[PDB]
């Protein structure tokens, strides 16, 4: 017990380090009411187990008493100051003694349970590295692989751990071995199930993993324990495909391409059953019908599985009779004569190539990165990623350079401006447009990166518990993307009206990734959401107009507004961020006028999408509601509190300012705090076509004070 | 008639319905045939592709691939939701009638329909037909040997396996076209024979029958040697791996049923006079009341698995 001198205590725990298990002819045989009373209240303070056992331990003398203080101290230390990867598992070595069981043991489970919850709180937060990852995985495979042991209790008390284990730990279900163990463990058993009883020899070995598993002698016996374990599987399965459905899909492809159980597919090999069966009633709405008021999809599975069988094999063949060059000057010729199905059919052999060999070839991941840029499309994209999802799936420890080298094409790709971040085109206004050239739209197309960004999302979801380096290449990736000059015609990001989807998906997505609490450091965030509210103002610098798409990719943009703008809503985090209070209504006033604009240009977007009340139509019914509510809010307000956030806005930015009446208040202080503001100061604003009429008319028949009129360098306007 | 079932007119329909449903009925076997299913799975797939097609612009007709015709649809959305989902009743229902019956050939006929290029590219997006397909086969599946003969399960295992075999050793034979061959293929089946390995045994099958499917001739030598490949590994593992071979041989090819029925009834009977397995000698057993000697007496049952 801690508390002399503190060497004393200190050696003990070495010493329970290297003690051999407290084990064991009768338990009886081998081994003051005052002080029994206390020792009897000490162990039950100490363990405090239902009053059964309480009971039970109520008629047991003193020695009983100190030989379970004994092992629990040591049992205790030994899991404190352990560092062999078997530390919570040896317990079960006490659950195996005859002469434990044949004596008239609850107080085993229990400090059991006891040191099991230790161990869970220390590993709650020990690191987040591989091997952390890899100790849960063999924990977890151990459990499992105890969950059939033909005593009662035995089963029962692994079932509640494991049950325990998978609450505190959810990112263990989409893993890549736990899966294939159990598929394992459940054909062994359904082999067994018919095994000439009569015969000898029950044990059975369990492939790819060394254990063994005991079976009971009845059939009904075998039958019963068979069908209590076919549950668990298809519980775990539909848990797992709710949450991250391409993850494990793409995992159970990968388990369906073993020759071993081909062979075998002949017979009932119910695993592949199992798994061919688990797909279906658990599966979502693709991206055409995700987003209806009131189908099934199967066909990626089908069309991804073929493709990967077809070109294994094909790589395969090559081998029997260097060659990365000709994969190469293939792919090349194939880019340079722009052939659609030579791409694919390159793009999959040098996949498949890649996946089975020995050593990273950069050359060949740095072309497979570099490939679609030359051919920009949304078929050349879809092909890359299913090669992406591929290779991800296929080979293992190659995460880090995957990703360092998606990083730097997508630099690239925003450096040449090939994209979403590409110039500006200007058109002839109709006023003055007489002449041949006449007025056309002239929108931007924005396939592929509609599309980028949601893989961008799926991976970050993916990895945002186990790895702890991908955040910083996300943090990264994000930072070199934005900028901080709201202003006239420098904001690094196309401005019209067909191209907000990508932009506050990118919002939404930056937004999540400072609120998953991952970042340690307190001024990132700080810089990090600076320039979120900059690129989020910077799109109101411009005059409103109305999108030329089709009624469908409208829909969902509206959509992703209304998620932006609830997740824009939640922000209330601050007062910790280190004069407080300064940076804090620096931030709340910033937000609050967001809020209203973003509700502004979301109740114009709706009113344009259909003109009749339309009530089969419907949308997101919180979000109206809130918006509603925000509005009514904001509506009432007075004279005052609304010249302020005029002078606010110009404080930001003239533009904006100036822009600010074309979205309409019914109020009119605005137009007269404007035109004090640019009578103030002319010179900040040069744009024409609206900000003229703010100086030109001094007095409208007043006719009266000739001076500070300097109208001699205004750019031309319409006749 | 099929294609006709989809008239712009009202009675139009309802007599090729009429039609239709009379031809069914009076010949049972075109349920299992192997090309009506794949066009009612393309003009399935063609009409959900003109779901959403755009009705201000013009040009309503549409043409069938693989089969010369037109289609028609209408101009208001709510007609062809309604036209399009009383069509995909029929497909379901035929579907249903088919595999009742004779679920083999149905589902061979379904595994080869899924081995296409062209929709692999689509099948990122929706492809209809692919998804019916795929669908379609589970709710009407039966039990397999182990349990088919029991009193109060289901099997999908072999479905899989049968593909990914397919579409593996498919694309593996492809690839040697790259760099006379059938010589090479030959030597290995002999060489698996004489070694007497099952896995060599069903590579080696599986790349000739791969190989011979995809050619311009009969090669009477490798039908030949593909129909004496078991006899000299008589077993249960080397004859599932035959009829497997023999089923994929089936689907994929036409006009080969004779020649094959021909070299398979002459193993079989090459099999009876050799006396290999059923048709074997009787083999006698000394009788207990005098069985004194050291040969005592055990059963000695012939086995033919």
């Amino acid at each position: 017990v801690e508390g002399w001198p503190e060497e004393w205590y200190e050696g003990v725990c070495e010493i329970a380090t290297k003690s051999p298990l407290l084990t064991f002819e009768p338990l009886r045989s081998v081994l003051t009411p005052a002080e029994l009373s206390e020792l009897r209240s000490t162990i039950i303070n100490l363990l405090d187990p239902p009053p059964e056992v309480s009971a039970l331990i109520n008629k047991l003398d003193f020695a009983m008493s100190t030989y379970l203080l004994s092992v629990y101290r040591l049992e205790y230390m030994r899991v404190l100051r352990s560092t062999d990867p078997d530390r919570f598992q040896v317990m079960f070595c006490y659950f195996e003694d005859k002469a434990i069981q044949k004596d008239k043991m609850q107080c085993v489970i229990a400090v059991a349970d006891k040191v099991f919850d230790a161990f869970l709180n220390m590993m709650a937060d020990k690191a987040k590295t591989k091997e952390n990852e890899e100790e849960l995985e063999r924990h977890a495979q151990f459990l499992l692989v105890n969950f059939n042991h033909i005593h009662k209790r035995i089963r029962r008390v692994a079932d509640k751990y494991l049950s325990g284990l998978v609450d505190k730990f959810p990112h263990l279900l989409w893993s890549g071995t736990v899966l294939k163990t159990m598929l394992d463990i459940l054909q062994t058993l359904s082999l067994s199930l018919s095994a000439d009883i009569h015969k000898d020899q029950p044990y059975y070995d369990i492939p790819d993993a060394p254990y063994r598993i005991t079976v009971p002698d009845t059939y009904e016996a075998r039958e019963s324990i068979v069908k209590d374990f076919a549950a668990r599987c298809g519980m775990i399965l539909q848990e797992a495909m709710k949450w991250a459905p391409t993850v494990t899909k793409s995992h159970l492809q990968e388990y369906l391409n073993k020759h071993q159980n081909w062979v075998s597919g002949l017979s009932q090999h119910t695993g592949l059953a199992m798994a061919t069966e688990s797909i279906l009633h658990f599966a979502g709405y693709n991206k055409q019908n995700t987003t209806l008021g009131a189908k099934k999809d199967y066909s990626n599975f089908m069309a991804s599985l073929n493709l990967r069988n077809r070109y294994a094999g094909e790589v395969y063949g090559m081998i029997r009779f260097d060659l990365n060059k000709m994969m190469v000057q293939d792919l090349h010729s194939a880019l340079d004569r722009s052939h659609p199905q030579h791409y694919t059919q390159a793009m999959f052999k040098l996949t498949a190539m890649l996946i089975s060999s020995k050593d990273c070839d950069p050359q060949l991941l740095h072309h497979l990165c570099w490939g679609p840029l030359r051919m920009f499309n949304e078929h050349g994209m879809e092909t890359a990623l299913a090669c992406w999802e591929w290779l991800l799936a296929g080979k293992d420890g190659v995460e880090v350079p995957f990703m360092r080298e998606m990083a730097g094409a997508w630099h690239m790709t925003v450096e040449q401006k090939f994209g979403l971040f590409s110039a500006e085109i200007k058109e002839a206004d109709p006023l003055a447009a007489s002449e041949a050239s006449q007025p056309k739209p002239c929108p931007p197309e924005v396939t592929p990166h509609y599309i980028w960004i949601d893989f961008l999302v799926q991976r970050f979801e993916i990895a945002k518990y186990c790895s702890s380096d991908q955040v910083e290449i996300f943090s990264s990736l994000l930072q070199r993307s934005m900028s901080l000059n709201i202003g006239g015609a420098k904001g690094s990001m196309n401005r019209h009206v067909a191209a907000i989807g990508p932009r506050f998906k990118l919002l939404t997505l930056g937004l999540s990734l400072l609120h998953a609490d991952v970042v340690p450091n307190a001024t990132i965030r700080n810089v990090l959401r600076e320039k979120i509210y900059s690129t989020a103002f910077d799109y109101f610098s411009c005059p409103p107009k109305f999108p030329t798409q089709g009624e469908k990719r409208l829909r969902e943009d509206i959509s992703i507004m209304i998620k932006f703008w609830t997740a824009m809503f939640s922000d209330k985090k601050y007062l910790t961020a280190s004069r407080g209070s300064q940076l804090h209504k620096y931030y709340m006033k910033r937000r609050t006028l967001l809020l209203s604009l973003l509700a502004t240009e979301i109740e114009r977007l709706i009113t344009w999408y259909n003109p009749l009340s339309a009530p089969e139509l419907e949308l997101d019914q919180a979000g109206e509601n809130s918006v509603a509510n925000w509005r009514s809010k904001y509506i009432s307000l007075s004279e005052k509190q609304w010249k302020d956030n005029v002078n606010l806005a110009w404080s930001i930015s003239p533009y904006l300012a100036v822009q600010l009446p074309a979205r309409f208040k019914n109020t009119e202080a605005i137009g007269n705090e404007v035109t004090r503001l640019v009578r103030l100061d002319p010179g900040a604003v040069s744009d024409v076509p609206e900000a003229i009429k703010f100086l030109v008319t001094w007095h409208t028949i007043d006719a009266d004070a000739p001076e500070l009129s300097h109208v001699l360098c205004w750019a031309p306007t319409d006749p």
